[PDB]
DNA sequence: CGGCAGC
DNA sequence: CAGTGC
DNA sequence: GCCG
């Protein structure tokens, strides 16, 4: 019954397909609210639906599906049976506002609520009259390029320029692109760069002489998060824009890690993220705990040369980067 | 029922 | 720190 | 929202 155990291609014959898009607007009204445990169940009601077999017939055969439950059961009946959902007609007017607010990177359900109580409506009122993070100055400017997805191929070009600015320095430098990208998806909201070594050496001054070189070059455009440490790894958010006409502004995360934490930080990187949390509560069950730097005990680091070994370790069979698509 | 991933 | 995003 |  953990998303983490199976292949997420079970999603793509989704046989409820009118059911799980009603479903998907409420769950992201009660996330934009803030009211993030109930938006969790409905994210997982939603892909035990998307992978569910067959069309859901009837009550008892929705409630037969893990993750689907009396109230869920309920609604997926209602819209099974009257093509409409009445919970959407009655959700409160601030939600879209509330939703275009927290679409600004750096504001999220809490600035959100503040900026709402303070009579804010509009993107307009908040360049005017709110008081702005440098953050969300950036999220702000960029509004609608953050919002759009970029090609794979676009991304590709992301991940080469970085990874030939971070070999000029050092030539045995590792730099692989994750998330959404190494997952096989068509489209990138982001680019998720990892890098390491495979000396196992530390390599903490190579970083800041990478990003001032891709500053320099005029390729990183504004910072998010600059350099900072997590442990032992390295990470940067910031802004990216290829050369050339009708260039977008691109969102770029950048993690260096030690060659000994290269799969777990790979395995978390590639997510995706509900992937993730699956794994990491099954570890957890297991008296185990999985992190972006180690799968440990309740703590001792447990050896894991590559990501089968966290799979095999938690008694989970191996899942291709393209399977764990949750 | 309290947990719901872990930085 | 909080808030925030990955 | 759902569940061990
Ligand atoms: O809440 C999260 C968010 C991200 N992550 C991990 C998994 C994710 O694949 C990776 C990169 O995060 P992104 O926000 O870039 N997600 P992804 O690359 O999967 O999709 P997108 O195409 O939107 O970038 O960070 C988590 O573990 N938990
Ligand atoms: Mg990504
Ligand atoms: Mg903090
Ligand atoms: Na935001």
């Amino acid at each position: 019954k953990w998303v983490c155990a199976q292949p997420s291609s079970q999603k793509a014959t989704n046989h409820n397909l009118h059911i799980t898009e009603k479903l998907e607007v409420l769950a992201k009204a009660y996330s934009v609210q803030g009211d993030k445990w109930r938006a969790l169940g409905y994210a997982k009601a939603i892909n035990a639906l998307k992978s569910f077999h067959k069309p859901v017939t009837s009550y008892q055969e929705a409630c037969s599906i893990p993750g689907i439950g009396k109230r869920m059961a309920e609604k997926i009946i209602e819209i099974l049976e009257s093509g409409h959902l009445r919970k959407l007609d009655h959700i409160s007017e601030s939600v879209p506002v509330l939703e275009l607010f927290s679409n600004i990177w750096g504001a999220g359900t809490k600035t959100a609520q503040m900026w709402y109580q303070q009579g804010f409506r509009s993107l307009e009122d908040i360049r005017s009259q709110a008081s702005l993070t440098t953050q969300q100055a950036i999220g702000l400017k960029h509004y609608s390029d953050f919002l759009e997805r970029m090609p794979r191929e676009e991304a590709t070009e992301i991940e080469q320029t970085v990874q030939k600015a971070a070999q000029a320095f050092n030539s045995g430098l590792l730099c692989v692109a994750c998330g959404s990208y190494r997952r096989g998806k068509a489209t990138c909201g982001d680019v998720d760069v990892l890098i390491t070594h495979p000396d196992g050496r530390s390599h903490r001054g190579i970083f800041s002489r990478l990003l001032d070189s891709l500053r320099q070059e005029g390729f990183l455009t504004d910072d998010l998060v600059s350099q900072e440490e997590n442990g032992q790894q390295q990470k940067y958010l910031g802004v990216c824009r290829l050369p050339g006409p009708g260039r977008r502004h691109r969102r770029l995360d950048i993690i260096v890690v030690p060659y000994s934490e290269f799969a777990c930080a790979l395995l978390y990187f590639t997510g995706s993220a509900h992937f993730n949390r699956s794994m990491r509560a099954l570890a957890k069950t297991k008296g185990m705990s999985l992190s972006e730097h180690a799968l440990s005990t309740a703590g001792r680091v447990l050896p894991t040369p590559t990501e089968k070994d966290v799979f095999r370790l938690l008694g989970l069979p191996y899942r291709e980067p393209a399977e764990r698509d949750w």
